[PDB]
């Protein structure tokens, strides 16, 4: 499966700094959803969702195709609560109906970081719309109740090493689980709408106690109130893993720097991009703009 990015005809970088803008502007906007958490945590796991159907393997799935806009991807059990997301996109996408939706399904999701003050991700642009029997099957997102060996071995087929999984991660101190979306319930900090790297920080300083919750699933409890999965406990189990969470506790900026990298890696797994093809963008935020 080869897949080749076609720019959007005579759009160039002013145009996607507009829909970027747009986004950015209804993030400040619409506030109060999810107990005032805002749209941002969401829209960062929309675009790891509709990304991380990629297979390496037969290049299957990714974010080129822009498939989440079918049923079967639209209604798989694990992307549930991120019609939330689309929904919030779904305006955007009618002010701009030139921009492809893995376009704007992935450039949410770096709009939502650099707005939440994270570090900056280089975005390209020119993922094509193809058809519904493009559509991946469900099942190839990852289950929240298993171990260390699980995880690197599912981000395998994703090619992603131990430090790009360790460093892809620390967005779960965004946002929260909800127990009717996932049957896990809390959030893993109390900055869970501005970008750092305190997932690493609670991981290593905070007493946590294996309990089960109303959905009946065991989940890391702490006295702070906050919680992790049973695959976020894992990155302190296993000894690589560890060796590189540490790493990120105490370097804010190397933790900045590897994600950055890993998700526009993410981003972009699947796609070949020709050599005419423009330069990656880098998006200036509205306070940069003064907006
Ligand atoms: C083995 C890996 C992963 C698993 C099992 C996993 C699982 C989950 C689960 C179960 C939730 C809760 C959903 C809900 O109830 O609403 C969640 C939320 C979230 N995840 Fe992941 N995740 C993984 C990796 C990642 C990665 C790599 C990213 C992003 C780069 C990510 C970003 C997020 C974000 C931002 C949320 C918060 C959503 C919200 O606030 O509504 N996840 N994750
Ligand atoms: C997803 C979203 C939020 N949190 C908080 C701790 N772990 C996780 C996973």
């Amino acid at each position: 499966l080869v897949h080749v990015a076609s720019v959007e005809k005579g759009r160039s970088y002013e145009d996607f700094q507009k829909v970027y803008n747009a986004i950015a502007l209804k993030l400040r906007e619409d506030d109060e959803y999810d107990n005032y958490i805002g749209y941002g945590p969401v829209l960062v796991r929309l675009a790891w969702h509709i990304s991380g159907t990629w297979d390496k393997h037969d290049n299957t799935g990714g974010s080129y195709g822009g498939t989440y806009r079918f049923k079967k991807e639209f209604n798989d059990p694990s992307n549930a609560g991120l019609q939330n997301g689309f929904k919030f996109l779904e305006p955007i996408h009618k002010e701009f109906p030139w921009i492809s939706s893995g376009d704007l399904f992935s450039l949410g999701g770096v709009t939502a970081v650099q707005e939440m003050q994270g570090p900056k991700i280089p975005w390209r642009c020119g993922r094509v719309d193809t058809p519904e029997d493009t559509t991946p099957d469900n099942g190839r997102l990852p289950d929240a109740d298993k171990d260390a060996g699980y995880v690197r071995t599912f981000f395998q087929r994703l090619n992603m090493n131990d430090r790009e999984v360790v460093a892809l991660m620390g967005a779960h101190a965004l946002g929260k689980t909800h127990l009717k979306n996932s049957g896990y319930e809390g959030p893993g900090g109390a900055a869970n709408n501005v970008f750092t790297n305190e997932f690493y920080l609670n991981l290593l300083n905070e007493d946590w106690k294996l309990e089960k919750n109303d959905a009946n699933n065991e989940q890391w409890d702490s006295k702070s109130g906050y919680m992790m999965l049973p695959t976020d406990y894992s990155l302190i189990q296993d000894p690589k893993y560890l060796s590189i969470v540490k790493e990120y506790a105490n370097d804010q900026d190397k933790f900045f720097k590897d994600f950055s990298k890993a998700f526009e890696k993410l981003l972009e797994d699947g796609i070949t991009f020709p050599k005419d093809a423009p330069s990656p963008f880098i998006f200036k935020t509205l306070e940069e703009q003064g907006l």
